[PDB]
RNA sequence: AGUUCGGCCAUCCUACGGCGGAAACUCCUUAACUCGUUCCGAAUUAAGAAGAGAAGCGCCGUCAGGCCCCGCCAGUACUGCGAUCGGAGACGUCGUGGGAACACGGGGUGCCGAACU
């Protein structure tokens, strides 16, 4: 569950810089505590500007439409256990913060990488004609046909309360 | 502009070329006296005033060596505190604080104080 925030920056005035040069970011996070943390992160990295050297202008939350679905396309960076690697991800979901939750929960679980070992560069929307991935191109065709995938989690579910029953009961497809 | 006496002790040092002296400083001339050199008036002591910018000295120059300031190196190397974070270990990672060095690039190259001329 991320939200997505823009996020306001620069180092605080001095004597021989009366107007120091002002930084934008946009960040995904639970919530604006973390995504000041990831933004001095970042700013102390790229641009040598410490928390104690620099002031934050402006934490603004953006909320999205969520109507239609979209394709995404994700480009980040991660350690794993014998260094780092660069990946691309593509993923089909209504907004861009939700599309950073099916990310992180496919990081965590094929690749055992945890939210601050992850650096997300870039995040874009691509049309269904410039789709890379093979599961998200078989998804934007049209008059799109399959079975349920698992009929069996409705008739399984429904035994935890009726324990004992005369039949066993059918599961209908 | 110069000399005597100083402060801080290279932005003031070292090498090599060049410019200058009216006054000043200096180099210079002599060995009766004074004092002097393991031997030597070289040094030093005493007594002078024919010469000189050739040195010392003041100033200028050098894609000069050195010395000094700023940047970059680099939020890198390293590190204080917290973590049932990863790993068989060796080691690494995350959060929250501090933060270099060499190298390289650009520029610079004595002021201050008291007395006399």
């Amino acid at each position: 569950m991320m939200q997505k925030y823009i996020v306001y920056g620069r180092r605080l005035p001095s004597e021989k810089f009366p107007e120091p040069e002002v930084f934008r970011m946009t960040i995904y996070a639970p919530n604006e505590i973390v995504a000041k943390s990831r933004f001095w992160y970042h700013l102390k990295s790229l641009k040598k500007i410490k928390r104690t050297h620099g002031e934050i202008l402006d934490c603004q939350h953006i909320e999205e439409n969520g109507d239609f679905v979209k394709n995404f396309g994700v480009l980040l960076r991660y350690r794993s256990r014998v260094g780092q690697h660069n990946m691309y991800r593509e993923v089909r979901e209504t907004t861009s913060a939700r599309a950073m939750d099916k990310v992180y929960s496919e990081m965590a679980g094929q690749c055992r990488a945890r939210y601050h070992d992850i650096q997300i560069i870039n995040v874009k929307e691509v049309a269904d004609e410039d789709v890379r991935r093979e599961k998200v191109a078989m998804f934007t065709q049209k008059g799109v046909r399959f079975p349920h995938p698992c009929p069996y989690v409705h008739v399984k579910r429904a035994a935890r309360t009726a324990r004992f029953q005369d039949r066993a009961p059918h599961v209908p497809q």
